[PDB]
């Protein structure tokens, strides 16, 4: 290894910074990944994830981790209905189908991930708050919690990471769309005619610039999203569920009843600003000590094209492979190298997203 006497800080214990320690420790390479989340039992809110052939799969295959992603993977059928609650389309799952991209819950992903590393290879309660390049070594600053040190630090703390000048200036940006998302419990009590028309499917809807889509299977909760252009007045409290429920039966008063009725049994909402973090100028090339980032810590994109956690999966699957190695002269070599390729796939990527997210919130819009 270029690492042989060395050691790697992973900031972040998401699947990417997961999957990264992984890859790294298999090559026996020192790793450690620090934590913002309390412990392992922390709930992760959102829908589920789905790993691609050709990329996420591939990062899981090499990490002897496929089969165990098929096991708890759920493969999924999608409708496709208009704001009226007719099925426009239905795709179902087919024998070939099968192992394509199968819907994965987000805790159970990251107990597969977690499972694979030696122990005490994550260190919970770790929030990284502060990083200075040391004389050989940078030098980790952790709220409320003794300061580590490592030749390498991995940002893999996700899309708002603020901890990335030694790497770019480059700036987290609002996007112009918004998501709201809820989990519903019991939806064949709570949410019945909505649950029933999801039949087993996740479920996509739009009508004029606002798109639903549900998951009406994660892990026996249906979750949702509903997505919109960020209202110019830009004027509802996430906090007072009174505020968000009048906005969105205002906002989907159109709509049947099934899907409101859907607002009416959400206990709390989230919401959220559809952020980017664009791969626009390169990258700073006069770096103290060695420092990269993966995931969306890397290329935060809007989510709407199913981008997301296969390209940061990519990122761990190239960057492991380039410092498993006497194959480059150093680490900063190996580094370079892995940064020119994802900013050409990156790039790719997040120009598929931007374009969908135009052409999504257009106002009229036809999957
Ligand atoms: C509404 C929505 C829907 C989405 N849908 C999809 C989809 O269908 N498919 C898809 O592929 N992608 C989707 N995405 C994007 C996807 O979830 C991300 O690409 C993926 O989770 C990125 O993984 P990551 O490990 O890079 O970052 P994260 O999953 O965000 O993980 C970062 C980790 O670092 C931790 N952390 C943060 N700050 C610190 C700190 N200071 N110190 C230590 N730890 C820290 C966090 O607790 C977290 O564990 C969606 C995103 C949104 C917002
Ligand atoms: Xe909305
Ligand atoms: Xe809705």
């Amino acid at each position: 290894n270029l690492l042989s006497d060395k050691n790697v800080a992973i900031i972040g214990g998401g699947p990417v910074g997961l999957t990264m320690a992984k890859l790294l420790q298999q090559n026996g390479i020192d790793v450690s990944v620090y934590e913002r989340d309390n412990d392992r039992e922390a709930r992760i809110f959102g829908g589920t994830l789905d790993l691609h052939k050709g990329s996420g799969q591939e990062a899981m295959k090499k990490a002897g981790l496929l089969q165990t992603y098929y096991d708890l993977a759920l493969p999924m059928g999608v409708n496709i209905a208009d704001e009226k609650g007719n099925i426009l389309s239905t795709k179902n799952v087919k024998p070939e189908n099968r192992f394509d991209n199968p819907e994965i819950n987000r805790n159970d992903l990251r107990a597969i991930l977690l499972n694979s590393l030696e122990n005490d290879t994550v260190i919970w309660d770790r929030k990284l708050v502060m990083l200075e390049p040391g004389k050989k070594k940078w030098t980790l600053t952790f709220e409320n919690k003794p300061s580590e040190t490592a030749d390498l630090v991995i940002l893999a703390n996700g899309g708002m990471s603020k901890v990335r000048k030694f790497v770019t200036d480059t700036e987290v940006e609002e996007t112009g769309t918004f998501n709201i998302q809820a989990d519903i419990h019991q939806p064949e009590i709570n949410c019945p005619g909505f649950f029933q028309l999801c039949n087993g499917n996740r479920l996509m809807a739009s009508h004029q610039g606002n798109l639903l889509f549900a998951n009406p299977n994660n892990n026996g909760a249906l979750h949702f999203g509903i997505s919109f252009k960020t209202p110019d007045e830009w004027q509802v409290d996430f906090q007072n569920r009174n505020s968000v429920v009048d906005f969105l039966l205002k906002e989907f008063s159109d709509w049947d009843e099934r899907y409101k009725e859907l607002i009416h049994t959400t206990l709390s909402f989230v919401g959220l600003a559809t952020r980017i973090f664009p791969l626009e100028k390169p990258w700073k090339s006069k770096r103290p000590l060695p420092i990269t980032m993966i995931g969306d810590a890397a290329h935060l994109m809007p989510p709407f094209a199913g981008q997301g956690v296969n390209s940061g999966l990519v990122d761990a699957l190239i960057l492991s492979d380039n410092l498993a190695d006497g194959k480059f002269n150093s680490i900063e070599e190996a580094v370079k190298n892995y940064e020119q390729q994802m900013f050409i796939y990156g790039k790719e990527a997040q120009e598929e997203s931007t374009q969908n997210e135009i052409e999504m919130f257009k106002p009229d819009f036809t999957f």
